[PDB]
């Protein structure tokens, strides 16, 4: 689906879907569908499902995955793009100017990208991550600080929420005052 | 592994151990090997690992699962005994006077206990359940009210932190004052 967060000196905003969707039949056709899905190609949840009895698939759903945590003045998500033996997350940390993006498989965690300074990020089908990066640019201007960007990260949360149904309609956004080093929260989550 | 909790009109205690086990190799193995640990029959790590390379089993850890968890004045737990396919929870709500118990697979609710007064709980394994139901009538009168309850919790959980391995040695303890009717908590977690 979609979550994204803008890292920067005053603070960090992270806000995320919380639709979560459960995929059940032909393993080969889930990939079949997937695809259109993930494509972007339908948005309304009737012309959701009426697809799914064409292909073969029952689709359990619940707009209420918590996507984002905010875990000690660090805001923290996590996209679960399952497809198949058990788990495939990839997940982000943020603060006030410092940031980093970590992929799990499983129980392991490995780091991809880390940190400081000034970003604007998101996760999800393909399709999801460009259309939040459409609205970014749009409303954005270095001439602004957070504030704006917090109400930025509304419009592209409804723009998507608009345009798919990849992404829970209701969805949830928070944030952080504190340019709290994010680098250690990582090493605890291996710890653990 | 093992999670307790105990209701009376004072308040409630949910105490709960955080380790999760992964099992990977031959799944007719799997079963050959949980027979053992859920049998009781080791507590030492050292011990644990030793039977696994002569079954065949990798068996990543880490004592950090927030098996309760505070929702509201009411404490949640929840065992999530997996075997295979997907998921197999199974959870519990408590406050002060009021309690119920729903098994969960995957997305699925499904309920098998209420109601209103008195009660000692616990999940696991078959042993740990049992060796908490021992400590709990050991250090158990009517004559108490939540104050000792709570630190039957501890020893208990100190005993099967002591006498076993399928529980992590770390643990958390979460307390309510509140005679919150849980009752609402059940049917939000199904319109989720």
């Amino acid at each position: 689906a979609l979550v994204i967060a803008f890292i920067g000196k005053n603070g960090a905003v992270m806000a995320g879907d919380m639709r979560e969707i459960t995929f059940e039949g032909e393993k080969p056709d889930r990939e079949k569908l997937e695809k259109e899905l993930y494509s972007g190609s339908i948005v309304t949840d009737e012309e959701m499902q009426k697809k799914a009895e064409e292909f073969g698939v029952k689709i359990t759903v619940a707009d209420c995955k918590e996507k984002v945590s905010e875990r000690n003045g660090v805001l923290v998500g996590e996209v679960s793009s399952a497809e198949g033996g058990v788990v495939k997350k990839r997940r982000l940390y943020a603060s006030a100017g410092n940031f980093a993006i970590a992929e799990l498989i499983n129980t392991e965690m490995t780091l991809t990208s880390q940190g400081k300074g000034s970003n604007f990020i998101a996760f999800g089908n393909e399709f999801t991550k460009q259309v939040a990066n459409k609205c970014f640019k749009d409303n954005w201007t270095k001439k602004s600080n957070l504030q704006d960007a917090v109400k930025i990260l509304i419009l592209c949360m409804e723009t998507v929420a608009r345009k798919t149904a990849s992404v829970s309609k209701q969805f949830m956004i928070v944030q952080t005052a504190s340019n709290a080093d994010v680098l250690k929260v990582v090493e605890k989550d291996r710890n653990c």
